[PDB]
This record gives structure tokens, C-alpha cells and sequence, in this order.
């Protein structure tokens, strides 16, 4: 999260691009949307533009360039597909623009790897109006060819637009995306809660207590009870528990973990797993998450952004 991107599709719905096995504008719009969606999920600000009305090439380019210059960005991207029956991926940049060359090299490589096509590479030019006339740093993607069956098969493989959105986002930012399908899992909220070594959900659970189970604890503070396991002090979160009344001569309190129906497990809007906005779920609730081995789980909500929880709360 922290860069600004301005991204446009090539061509106009009324002055189209290449058309053969693939439609350039159809495919380019799908890639643009995937890349935009991914960059936004990664926390960046993204503006996009698609010309639906220009009926000539010059009007289309004037409109595209004007829009980019009206919408400053760290990088400007134009998304195209190629024609001429070569095969594979290339990225154009303004000759002599070192920042653009480096982006072009990385984006081209990443896309080619996602698609499983050859990398034709980064290519320098001073002949493209888009690159010449856009004030900021600019690259022009030629994702794959519209007139090559290898390329058509590739871009139509299951989940390829997602994979290309990832490739473009990683090429632009130099950072691996969090929402990567290999690291995705589906399961459900567990029905047990931890006795922890510290008053920190990111600590080690010394022991897990199942819904409905009874245990003996001491008061500690507003949010935590304490107990000794093997003469070591450990902690359990009070909201997981039901208690009525000290009778015990030493001030021990008998508590019970809430039933599976009433227990609620936290999912937080911060990686510290502390305060902020929390979603509270009943045991058994089905969720999908990403485990990128960061020491916590990562959950994407279209409406609410990234949330996080402890490794032991989802299985
Ligand atoms: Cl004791
Ligand atoms: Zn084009």
C-alpha cells in the first residue's frame, strides 16, 4: 500500500484494436481489471480509464493521453494485446527511461511466466504516442498475441486473468502479493480457545480449551484471567468464558468456555491481533484464508479489506 497507478486500456469500443482468434479490447479490459483489482487489494491507489466512444485513432489517443496527464501517478500503464503472429509477451517503454526499462523488464518476465509463453522482452521506443506524450513514467503492455493459438489457449486457461493481475502487480511493485492461490485454504472457525503464555494472541497456546469445558482461573485485568500451568503463568481471554462468583478460599474462580453456539472467535483488522475492528464468528463458520507463513492468517474481504487471525483459530 502506498503507490499511485493510472492504467488505461488500449483502443476504443468504437475504434477497436486487433481482432483475430482473440479480441484485443475484450482481453485487455479483463487484464486491466484483474491488475487494478490486485493492486488495490495490495493497498495501492489505482485509477483506470477505458474509452468507449472515440471513432478515430487520433481522438482515442488524444483522450487517453489527456486523461493520464490529468491523473498523475508513480507509473502509467496502457494495456494491449499484440498482432503479427509472433508469440508471447513484451513491454514497451520510452527509450532512455531507466525507471521504465526496469519495470518493463520485470513485468514482461512475470507475465510470460504466468502465461507459460515466451518472453519477447522489454523494448525501447520513441515512436509511440502513449509513451511520448504521457508526462510521467509509462509502460505499454502487449500481453500476448491475438492471432496465435498458443497465446489464445494460454490466456483462456482457468484463473489466468487472476494470475496476470498478480504478475503485473508484482512487476510494478517488486513485492509478492498476499492473495496467492497456492497459499489459500478453506475451512472453518474452530471450537476451542487458547490458554496463552502472554496476553497476546500471537503467542504460543500452551493448551486449548474446548467449548463448554470448565477450568479454574484467577482474576487479572479487565480482559484477561490468569492461571498456572506447570508453575508458569498463562492467560485466557475473559470474553470466551462464563463466570459466577468467588467462593474459593484462594480466590480461584471456576469458569466455563462458552458453548459452541455462543462462543465467538476474533478476526482483526490488524496483524498485531489487538484492538481495532474485530469480526466475531461462531465455531463452524466457513471461511477461506491465506497462509503465507507470516505467523498469522490473512483474510480478504471485498467489502472491508484485509483481516487477520491466529494460526490456531481456523482449520
Ligand atoms: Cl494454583
Ligand atoms: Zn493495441
Amino acid at each position: 500500500a502506498m503507490s499511485n497507478y493510472s492504467m488505461s486500456r488500449g483502443h476504443s469500443d468504437k475504434c477497436v484494436g486487433a481482432e483475430d482468434i482473440l479480441s484485443e479490447i475484450k482481453e485487455a479490459e479483463k487484464v486491466l481489471n484483474a491488475a487494478s483489482d490486485e493492486l488495490k487489494r495490495e493497498g495501492h491507489n489505482v485509477k483506470t480509464f477505458i474509452d468507449r466512444t472515440s471513432t478515430t485513432q487520433s481522438a482515442n489517443l488524444n483522450k487517453i493521453v489527456n486523461w493520464h496527464n490529468a491523473n498523475p501517478a508513480d507509473v502509467h500503464i496502457s494495456v494491449h494485446l499484440n498482432a503479427g503472429k509472433g508469440t508471447g509477451v513484451e513491454v514497451w517503454y520510452y527509450a532512455g527511461d531507466e525507471k521504465g526499462r526496469k519495470l518493463a523488464v520485470e513485468i514482461s518476465a512475470k507475465m510470460a511466466k504466468a502465461l507459460g509463453l515466451p518472453n519477447r522482452g522489454a523494448k525501447a521506443t520513441k515512436d509511440l504516442r502513449f509513451l511520448n506524450s504521457t508526462k510521467g513514467t509509462a509502460v505499454l503492455l502487449e500481453v500476448c498475441f491475438v492471432d496465435r493459438k498458443e497465446d489464445a489457449n494460454a490466456i483462456h486457461k482457468s484463473g489466468m486473468y487472476d494470475k496476470l493481475g498478480i504478475a503485473i502487480a508484482e512487476g510494478l511493485t517488486g513485492k509478492t502479493v498476499a492473495a496467492k492461490n497456492p497459499n489459500r485454504h478453506s475451512g472453518a472457525v474452530v471450537d476451542s480457545v487458547p490458554m496463552l503464555s502472554k496476553m497476546d494472541f500471537k503467542s504460543s497456546p500452551i493448551k486449548m480449551y474446548k467449548a463448554g469445558s470448565s477450568l479454574l482461573v484467577y482474576e487479572h485485568n479487565k480482559y484477561w484471567y490468569k492461571a498456572y500451568i506447570n508453575d508458569k503463568l498463562c492467560y485466557i481471554y475473559k470474553s470466551f468464558c462464563i463466570s459466577n462468583g468467588k467462593k474459593d478460599a484462594k480466590g480461584r474462580i471456576k469458569v466455563r468456555i462458552k458453548s459452541a453456539k455462543d462462543l465467538r472467535i476474533p478476526v482483526w483488522n490488524n496483524t498485531k491481533l489487538n484492538s481495532g475492528k474485530i469480526k466475531w464468528y461462531s465455531p463452524g463458520t466457513k471461511l477461506s484464508w491465506y497462509d503465507n507463513k507470516k505467523g498469522y492468517l490473512e483474510l480478504w474481504y471485498e467489502k472491508d479489506g484485509w483481516y487477520y487471525t491466529a494460526n490456531y483459530f481456523l482449520k
